């Protein structure tokens, strides 16, 4: 993948059955170079039979997202609201005040998103501790991915739900500890995404530091606050390489270590997310620039199990390793030959 473009995968039931193995395969194809990838599950596969029974589910901390800014540069302020049900949320999402505008092409809804993001602050039913997967579903269960991340246990290994409405957005960020993430769109309107290849993440970081010097002087890793919104036109103007994709109901999105992403919701929808790891991530986690002011994992456990050679060297602070973002996960051995 020398273009480092967002790749889409259509695994067959046999390919899909093993998660970490498929993640290894996609990586062998160079999916990780984009920072983001799309996986379409086999037609037969459904994580839940019906999403009709979830009306009385509680969103405990709804956030009214207030955006301030101009000419492609913005800051999102999350005003916590009183707990509400999925029924209360769906009624607001679909109301004449908060419903999706009329549009033809996606290019139109995007244009409208970046014009109106500062007006009529929507509510986002974000970071809801729970799962919509049924107990019995073994393939790609966000609640139990059984990645090397489980070594921490031996609360970022838990799943979170997101109830979105038109114009609700997520700011530019990599995952905490520069981890991988899985995002499944359970039902509803699409979710649009923007991605910066990990090989260019430092150019986005540099750009963001230039625009928000107050923020940068206050916290080294200020993008981790998940408050910074940057227009694709601003990225294009400052020559930051990026790509866009639209995830539709019943699709999976994978974010890779140090793969900056941001996006917005088209209308009323629900998506489940969690973090996961591969052997590749261990150097990403060790090297990660964290938020000072303000999720932190002690790498020691991983460096003792997978890098025993470099353990005494790293503990000392002599492990001068340099991350190659083009390199696939060791696990992709069986798929690279
Ligand atoms: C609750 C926490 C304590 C604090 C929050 N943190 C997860 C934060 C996090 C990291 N990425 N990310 C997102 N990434 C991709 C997509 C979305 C999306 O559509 N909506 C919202 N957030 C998204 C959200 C979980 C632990
Ligand atoms: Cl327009
Ligand atoms: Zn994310
Ligand atoms: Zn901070």
């Amino acid at each position: 993948n020398p273009s480092a473009r967002i790749m889409t995968f259509y695994p067959t039931m046999e390919e899909f059955r093993n998660f970490s193995r498929y993640i290894a395969y996609i990586e062998s194809q160079g999916a990780h170079r984009a920072g983001l990838a799309k996986v379409v599950p086999p037609k037969e596969w459904k994580p839940r039979a019906s999403y009709d029974d979830i009306d009385d589910l509680v969103i405990p901390a709804p956030i009214q997202q207030l955006v301030t800014g101009q000419s492609g540069l913005f800051t999102q302020y999350n005003i916590q609201k009183k707990a509400m049900t999925v029924r209360e949320f769906r009624k607001i999402a679909n109301s004449d005040k908060y419903c999706t505008p009329r549009y033809s092409e996606f290019e139109e809804l995007e244009r409208k998103y970046w014009k109106n993001l500062t007006f009529n602050p929507p509510i986002y039913g974000a970071d809801v501790n729970g799962t919509l997967y049924e107990k019995h579903v073994d393939e790609w269960n966000i609640g139990r991915l059984r990645t090397i991340l489980d070594l921490v246990e031996k609360g970022v290994n838990t799943p979170y739900l997101y109830f979105g409405m038109w114009k609700t957005s997520f700011a530019w960020h990599t995952e905490d500890m520069d981890l991988y993430s899985i995002n499944y769109l359970h039902f509803g309107e699409p979710k649009s995404w923007y991605s910066v290849p990990p090989e260019h993440g430092k150019r986005l970081e540099r750009l963001a530091k230039g625009f928000f010097p107050g923020s940068a002087q206050s916290c080294e890793a200020f993008l981790r606050h998940k408050m910074t919104l940057i227009s694709p036109l601003m990225l294009k103007k400052y020559g930051i390489p990026f790509d866009k994709v639209t995830q539709e109901a019943g699709e999976f999105m994978i974010t890779f270590p140090y793969g900056y992403h941001a996006g917005f919701n088209h209308g009323f929808n629900c998506a489940e997310s969690t973090n996961f790891a591969t052997r590749r991530w261990i150097e990403y986690g060790k090297q990660a620039v964290l938020c000072s002011c303000r999720v932190k994992i002690s790498m020691d456990v991983f460096v003792r199990k997978f890098q025993p050679e470099r353990y005494k060297l790293w503990k000392a602070g002599k492990d001068n390793t340099v991350i190659d973002h083009t390199l696939p996960t060791p696990e992709a051995a069986e798929f690279l030959k």
